């Protein structure tokens, strides 16, 4: 999951996660890591919120820029997600995401970008290292929880994002739910039979990690 789309009105995301319970910069059809995508969470004083957090986690002691959090590493309670599975659980709303389909082998292969989506806004499970009073830098960025085992929805070398039903999504962001319960929820992601996709004909990028010139 190297690119997502947030084109619906922000109030629509809240309505789906927190039905009946209200809480500007324009819609973004092409969102890569390193930006501040809209997110929903209860990280500060259990309060429900809709704010922009930095996408892309950079551990204090490494030069890694983690954008996805491997489901299994979270299950086996491994580094570094074991440090956020308890208090850094967030949701990243999205109308869909992009995956590039390798059209050939060899170096710098021609890739065909695809757009994947559902019948309504998706609630991607995520983990963030940001906390109240902390700066909005890579040191406090987040990663989208991905289901590596099944690869991408179209590109077998990508990692599909774990989308959760509204009911489970609420439990995920609820600071009261124990880490044990959080791990279970993580594998209840929406099945592929709930998404459709098409090849994007416009310019969106040459690869997952290649922004459009």
């Amino acid at each position: 999951c190297g690119r997502i789309a947030q084109k619906s009105a922000p109030e629509d995301y809240v309505e789906i996660l927190w039905p009946n319970a209200r809480l500007v910069a324009g819609p973004r059809y092409n969102i890569p890591p390193g930006t501040r995508p809209l997110t929903m969470h209860r990280l500060v004083d259990q309060a429900e919120a809709l704010a922009r957090l930095p996408w892309g986690y950079k551990p204090h002691g490494s030069s890694f820029f983690m954008i996805n959090a491997k489901l299994e590493t979270i299950e086996r309670h491994g580094w570094p997600w074991k440090l956020m599975i308890g208090t850094g659980r967030i949701l990243v709303p999205a109308d869909g995401w992009y995956e590039w389909k390798a059209l050939d082998s060899g170096p710098k292969p021609a890739k065909q970008p695809y757009y994947i989506h559902g019948d309504a806004p998706l609630l991607f499970a995520g983990l963030s290292a940001w906390r109240r009073g902390a700066e909005l830098d890579e040191a406090h960025g987040f990663a989208i929880v991905t289901n590596d085992a099944l690869g991408g929805m179209v590109d077998v070398h990508d990692r599909r994002p774990v989308a959760l039903p509204p009911e489970l999504a609420r439990e995920w962001v609820d600071p009261a739910t124990p880490v044990a319960r959080a791990k279970e929820i993580l594998r209840a992601g929406l099945p592929e039979t709930a998404f459709s996709w098409y090849p994007v004909r416009q310019e969106v990028g040459s690869s997952k990690y290649q922004l459009p010139d």
